[PDB]
């Protein structure tokens, strides 16, 4: 009987930040258990199903939002990728294998896939950019959107096997929860209260809004904004929850690389202790190593590719020397001026 | 027979639908007309009694899916929903339009009988539209190949529904299915339909001195033009003509208003309020909504312009701090919304006991 509370303390071991979207999938959560538990209500009243929309630059967490809830989620869970799919009629992949994609964690049973949980990835990309129908109908954009708009709400769709069965599934009571990194969105929310004035004389100039970061701009995303990004507005009713995650800035990197459970600190302490080795990052280094991710604009992930290159040298003959106990990182060898500090 | 005549059924379906007069007295006089001819199925006198298909042209959030589910509840005749956008043409992975029949065997538990006599909702029909140019040079299964292949199922034709899907799937005598009585509506929001609409009633003009009409900006809202609605519109929208004839009644919803989403609020059986307040009730602590803050929410619901959608976006936002502190905190008994916690300058107020 996990609670709001309980479930945010739980998703703060492994990804730190985004309080405002860690609330939106917390709350959304406990009351996806409720309605299960009680789907009848002993009142005659019929409980709905709120859908969520993430809205965050690459490298945010968007996608470890999910995968680190799943571990709590005690009914199937499954993931997609929102790109594979492909408009009835056509080669690929239809909007239906989302559904037999969960019976894969539910031994394929519809019992317990009604109640399941799924989430897509990616949804951003699935976008008619043109904003309007084009000359040939879309079988990515368009196709796959109006596809999702029925499968969203009800609409028992067939299950193929894997032999022509088509075993019948409910979607009424499977949560959805929607994710992606909507680029160039940011500038459609500015234009709408960027400016509203003329050119010439006699005009009510205002003045531009001083520059903010584009979590901010994202904050103030609303339905008109989506359907000029190329997003119909039959789907954007579809998904009434919205939520939106902020760019990591100096600090938030500096937490990531220990406050988080699985940080890449710690991956790398246990990966020398393996074959009989400690290791320890100093605060200076650190700092330098997440001051030049940003630097290059890599984001998080580069978090990784930093370290690797650092310590690459070090690993290369960490094994094979003998008669180690500790090793120091300063921040003297993040950018390779000095070799890294070994003790004997 | 007690055949429900076409008021008491409008009147259930108002329980569950607000704001729609002309669509409710449509399907009540529709359906009550396939009860009779089911009572005089071997059609006594000479002339025999034929179908009407309707249908339903609107905006998103307007209740077109809503009215099918209610209807369906008092419908004793097999009922069934389905979805165009997975039809396409016949010979493709694609679902085809038989499907749409198994289905209803399905319901009526494989009774071939009762499938003669049933009622079908094809949501999202204008989905399968022709496209731009509507000539469509190039062969088209998901868009005018699934209308072609509608045309004589909806017309009425014998098709041979295969006996798998629940049933024994070796091959044997396949069933077949007249679909001759069987009452098709089709349903969907033509996004679009508006535009062109306009071109044709309203008389537009170019630049120049004499014999032009500036015809300014503030002109007759788009639901007036939906009101007005020619077969000959639907055609330039991309139906094909002998796909539109089929369905002979048409008709159109209205964009609901600022007051009529007062009324789904709290009128509808399973309403917005009545649902979340019942979500309250589970953990032990009541929810009421002031009257001053269910008009804030459905004015700011408007601007939307996503329809009735938008309602459950602004109650949950309203609400997404109340839920995430209410189980935590304790002492809890009851819970007050007013007007100014709609716009967010106040928190929602509470009352410890
Ligand atoms: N806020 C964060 N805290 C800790 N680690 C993070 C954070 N954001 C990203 N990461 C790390 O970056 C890795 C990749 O980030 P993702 O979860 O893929 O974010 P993303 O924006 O969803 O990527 P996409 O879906 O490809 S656009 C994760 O596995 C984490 O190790
Ligand atoms: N007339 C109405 N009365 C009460 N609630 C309504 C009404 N119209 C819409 N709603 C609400 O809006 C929800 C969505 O209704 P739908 O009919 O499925 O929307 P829709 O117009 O069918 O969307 P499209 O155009 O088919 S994609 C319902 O579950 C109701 O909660
Ligand atoms: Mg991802
Ligand atoms: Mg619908």
């Amino acid at each position: 009987l996990p609670t709001p509370h309980e479930i945010r303390n739980h998703l703060d071991d492994y990804v730190i930040g985004q309080e405002q979207a860690k609330k939106v999938l917390a709350v959304a959560v406990y009351n996806h258990y409720k309605r299960l538990r009680n789907g009848d209500t002993s009142n005659g009243v019929e409980l709905g199903k709120s859908n969520i929309l993430l809205i965050g630059p690459t490298g945010s967490g968007k996608t470890l939002l999910a995968e680190t809830l799943a571990r709590l989620l005690d009914v199937p869970f499954t993931m997609a990728d929102a790109t594979t799919l492909t408009e009835a009629g056509y080669v690929g992949e239809d909007v239906e294998n989302i559904i037999q994609k969960l019976l894969q964690k539910c031994d394929y049973d519809v019992q317990k896939a009604q109640r399941g949980i799924v989430y897509i990835d990616e949804i951003d990309k699935i976008s008619r950019k043109s904003d309007n129908p084009s000359i040939t109908r879309d079988v990515s954009g368009e196709g796959v959107q109006q596809a999702l708009l029925k499968l969203i709400e009800g609409t028992v769709a067939a299950v193929p096997p894997q032999q022509q069965e088509f075993l019948q599934v409910d979607t009424s009571k499977i949560l959805f929860i929607c994710g992606g990194a909507f680029a160039g969105l940011d500038k459609v929310i500015s234009h709408r209260v960027e400016t509203g004035s003329g050119i010439g004389f006699g005009a009510t100039v205002k003045a531009k809004s001083d520059k903010a970061s584009e979590g901010e701009l994202l904050a103030q995303v609303e339905p008109e904004d989506l359907i000029k990004f190329g997003l119909i507005p039959e789907f954007i009713g579809r998904l009434p929850v919205v939520a939106t995650l902020n760019e990591l800035s100096e600090e938030a990197l500096i937490q990531i690389l220990k406050e988080p459970k699985n940080a890449l600190t710690k991956q790398y302490q246990a990966l020398f202790n393996l074959e009989g080795v400690d290791l320890e990052f100093r605060d200076e280094a650190l700092d330098a190593i997440a001051k030049k991710a940003m630097a290059r604009k890599t984001g998080a992930r580069g978090l990784r590719s930093i370290v690797e290159a650092a310590l690459l040298d070090t690993m290369y003959d960490l094994p094979s020397m003998e008669d180690v106990e500790k090793v120091v990182i300063d921040e003297s060898v993040i950018d390779g001026q000095s070799e890294p500090l070994l003790i004997y």
